[PDB]
């Protein structure tokens, strides 16, 4: 099922950020992940909003300071933001006080239930977070395939397991199956190198 997120300012939803019409999520200090197909539309200096709710409340508005695409076929891009918010969140100006990074799941298997969390319906200045659930269909190398309903606004969605641990990043749907990048060692390493320090 696909359900509107009741509280966008508690964990794990405090790990999600909104671009104008796609999603990303927090991986470390001043650092978010999304798809190359989303960040190709952005530039350094553009804004993202941390965990917005329906009614103009959020974890602050932050300016992108760097965009680092993963060198590989996989649809993964690292975005760093300026630590000091353009507009403060409720925990003040510092990005890192307002958001919560995810931790990697140990792995994932066909049959297990995952959640895809993002913004599948856009609006005139209104972000609504949804959570979509469904079983994993397979995992091979850097591909994780899941049957859970998504829309183009889910570009860049974290994919989480039952325990809210990170199993992949959503990038594509059909038309049915939807497709995320699974975090292989090679990909985790590029992310670790490129998290702000």
């Amino acid at each position: 099922n696909v359900t509107k997120v009741k509280d966008t300012n508690i964990f794990p939803y405090t790990g999600v950020v909104a671009f104008k019409s796609a999603t990303g999520f927090v991986v470390g200090k001043n650092t978010i992940l999304t798809n190359k197909h989303v960040s190709k539309n952005y530039k350094v200096g553009d804004r993202i909003t941390a965990h917005p709710n329906s009614d103009k409340g959020n974890g602050g508005i932050y300016s992108i300071k760097k965009i680092i695409n993963y060198p590989g076929k996989e649809d993964v891009s690292v975005i760093q933001v300026e630590e000091r918010a353009i507009e403060r969140g409720p925990k003040g100006f510092n990005f890192n006080d307002n958001v919560t990074p995810f931790k990697y799941a140990a792995g994932a298997k066909a049959g297990e239930r995952i959640k895809v969390i993002g913004y599948p319906h856009p609006y005139k200045n209104k972000y609504v977070l949804y959570e979509s659930t469904g079983p994993v269909m397979s995992v091979e190398g850097s591909s994780i395939v899941y049957s859970a309903h998504t829309e183009s606004g889910n570009s860049g969605s974290p994919v989480l397991n039952s325990n809210n641990e990170l199993v992949g990043i959503h990038f594509a749907s059909d038309v049915r199956n939807a497709y995320g990048v699974y975090f292989t060692p090679e990909i985790k390493k590029f992310i670790a190198e490129n998290i702000d320090k």
